[PDB]
């Protein structure tokens, strides 16, 4: 996160640090016992889910829950066009809801949100882009963009001052606005930001998305 302020400790309790060999690479926010939501973008081959971290360097045990991923589920990503960036990851057993993991919610299928919305966005991706990620959270306000800066399959954001957003390791990080996920963190264009972040529109996939919640399994074999 670029413009933004260090996180306190269970700020933000529904964050998922996505990590390959024990590197923090993406975000993603507990959404059902058994499932996190992030960005497909982010997918790699063995990755692990941690839930309940604060400082990434630190093994805080009484906080954390680490998990392994039983399956990913996507609905028709097409990484040429950035469209329909967004991935569920079954976890190997159901988290345990403390007062340092949390469920975040959900829109509604088809639900909006206006220009104009303010909303936050945190994460532990880096301040620039080819820059170290933050071993602490860090959150931003922003504000979504009129609709003729984006595009149907995303929602756009954007902040007051000349740099805020996201950034590299942000990726798959929530946008949250009136507490529910409107968005996953997917790309942005030019310097870390600039503007706008886009996110993808959580809302267009939420009967998609429930039909994975409530079939849980690796799928066909
Ligand atoms: C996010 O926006 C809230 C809303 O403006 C900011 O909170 C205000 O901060 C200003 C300066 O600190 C205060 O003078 C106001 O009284 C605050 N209002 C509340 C509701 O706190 C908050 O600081 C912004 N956060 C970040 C990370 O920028
Ligand atoms: C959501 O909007 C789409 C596109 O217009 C429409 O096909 C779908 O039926 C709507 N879904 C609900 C549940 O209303
Ligand atoms: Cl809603």
């Amino acid at each position: 996160i670029v413009g933004g302020r260090k996180a306190r400790p269970r700020q933000f309790p529904f964050l998922a640090s996505i990590q390959n060999q024990g590197r923090h690479f993406c975000g993603g926010a507990l959404i059902h016992a058994r499932f996190v939501m992030t960005a497909a973008s982010c997918f790699p081959g063995v990755s692990t889910v941690v839930l309940g971290a604060y400082d990434l360097r630190r093994r805080e045990r009484q906080s954390r829950q680490t998990f392994s991923i039983s399956s990913m589920s996507e609905n028709g990503y097409d990484p040429q066009q950035n469209l329909n960036d967004l991935m569920l990851l079954q976890l190997d057993r159901e988290a345990n809801l403390t007062s340092s993991v949390t469920i975040l919610p959900l829109p509604l299928q088809n639900a909006t949100v206006e220009a104009g919305t303010r909303c936050q966005v945190a994460g532990w991706g880096s301040q620039r882009s080819g820059g170290r990620l933050s071993r602490f959270p860090r959150f931003v306000n922003v504000t979504v963009t009129p609709e003729d800066q984006c595009r149907p399959n995303n929602v756009c954001t954007g902040v007051l001052t000349r740099r805020g957003g996201i950034c590299n390791g942000d990726g798959g990080t929530p946008l949250v606005c009136e507490g529910l996920a409107h968005g996953v963190a997917s790309f942005s264009l030019g310097p870390c930001g600039r503007g706008p972040d886009f996110f993808t529109r959580v809302a267009l996939f939420r009967d998609w998305i429930d039909g994975v919640l409530n079939n849980p399994g690796p799928g066909p074999a």
